[PDB]
């Protein structure tokens, strides 16, 4: 099985007067690149995917993909939705884009039961040739998707490899590697990154590690070489802005950490998604005072 | 305030080889206006809005304006998103294509702060001027319209008129109703439909209304004249079914039941919906011969 695994972002998109920074954003790609990042995930949640156009889809997965290129860094597309046919077209747009994979999100709103979730991820392995990352948020999908659904869909689907989980559900990671040990379980909770790494996990997709991804990417690589003791303690140690950076929902946090420091322009969202809270605002600012941010 | 209100149907969308069965989609609408039912919500969660496309969300428009143009029934069209900007397309393009008000379900699986539900639903009501009703059903969308969103979008915003409450939160119903008394509380669960009317709600956008139009219609007008006798006894009668109706995620019991009481011809769904288990689909055949479902 081809995989594509350690220590992942969730790319912020950077907006400047309602357009995408396509200057920011091959910018914050080579900051990741050089911050020992493996991979990056364009238009994903932490990106605004449900904001932009399919265009600005096209716009920054083409970005990903060339300022990756002549590096180790693949790109994991963010390429799903909540209508199979469409979720399979996204699949094969971004595959036909350079994209290394494809995070395919639960669907959404609808609550497809877990037949319908094996036959929606079926016809999407079915549609490429290139690796598909399950992503199982319930708290945004309002649907689960099962460890036997999990893992039937990595036997019976060949482009499928495992499942980034935003579950809080250390158990179900339990669940998952024990009955399935070969499957890459992906750590979508910046906080528990340690211990989903610590019981078999290989690798985060990561929102901290917009901020601080030479931070992210050292805790990946020290659970993964077996180095518990240093990769706890970055984990210990990131807790704080691990959890300021959801007192509001994701990306409003992040993007208000990266513009205060200085990496982004504008503290610009598009609707429903806004500028935080004055207080969290300034919650979101005391916190980083603790962290070391690297530059350009 | 212009309001659309009493009993409304949540339209089930009939697929017929993988496209919109035009002619049942009439004929079923011609049915809900024959007992009873005060309006149809095409293209709604119930009609499969995630899987259709934006000409077949176009052709269930029309086709509903345009069964009901000569009756008193009116047309709630679902016209929601995620993003504010496809919202607002989709409010200006109902209105435009004769509906007499929208339905707009809070954003599903970004999770927009407060402050971003507000600006969201300020946006949509200033792009029409046809009434709007805010659907909450945080279940699905991972998010909350909360009790103080809700009654300052009525106040500051005209063409918001209430809310379709969906969340099984009988006090919330008392806190909308006891501080903001002039708004329009409908009912988007079937199984509280005489709970929220006895409390000042003043309709329901019902699932059950599919199959049994006259009772859900009779219910409503009931409750209405504040006949609550007559409306209890037709809720406690339908609790059976409406319990049933939802063993599996809406509309995938519906469908079922109004493919068994041949009302329409394929249970058809769109992935990642898909046909009921057989225990269940045995399950709502069973409850539904209690009921005496309306013919054409
Ligand atoms: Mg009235
Ligand atoms: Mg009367």
């Amino acid at each position: 099985k081809n995989i594509i695994i350690g220590a992942m972002t969730a790319l912020i998109t950077p907006f400047k007067n309602g357009k995408v920074d396509e200057q920011s954003y091959a910018r914050l790609i080579k900051r990741q690149i050089e911050n020992g990042i493996d991979a990056v995930v364009p238009v994903g949640t932490t990106g605004e995917s449900a904001t932009l156009t399919h265009e600005e889809h096209r716009t920054c997965i083409e970005i990903a993909v060339e300022t990756c290129k002549g590096t180790k860094v693949k790109v994991l597309a963010g390429a799903g939705s909540n209508a199979t046919h469409a979720a399979v077209g996204l699949a094969k747009f971004a595959k036909e884009h350079g994209a290394d994979g494809i995070l395919s999100v639960a669907p959404y709103y609808n609550k497809p039961t877990q037949q319908g979730l094996y036959e929606h991820y079926k016809a999407i392995a079915q549609s490429v040739d290139i690796p598909v990352l399950l992503y199982n948020v319930p708290g945004r999908t309002g649907c689960e998707i099962s460890t036997d659904t999990i893992i039937k869909l990595f036997r019976d689907c060949e482009n499928i490899y495992g499942v980034k989980e935003a579950s809080g559900n250390i158990d179900k990671c339990v669940d998952l590697l024990a009955h399935e040990p070969r499957m890459m379980l992906i750590s979508g909770e910046d906080a528990i990154n340690y211990p989903i790494l610590s019981n078999g996990g290989k690798g985060v997709i990561s929102v901290t590690s917009n901020l601080l991804p030479d931070m992210i990417s050292a805790l990946t690589h020290f659970a993964l070489d077996e180095n518990y003791k240093e990769a706890k303690k970055i984990n210990d140690e990131l807790y704080n802005i691990n959890k300021i950076l959801f007192c509001e929902s994701n990306p409003i946090p992040i993007k208000t950490a990266m513009y205060l420091a200085g990496l982004i322009e504008s503290l610009e969202f598009r609707l429903p998604l806004c500028s935080p809270s004055k207080e969290n605002f300034a919650k979101i600012e005391e916190v980083m005072k603790k962290y070391k941010i690297k530059g350009f």
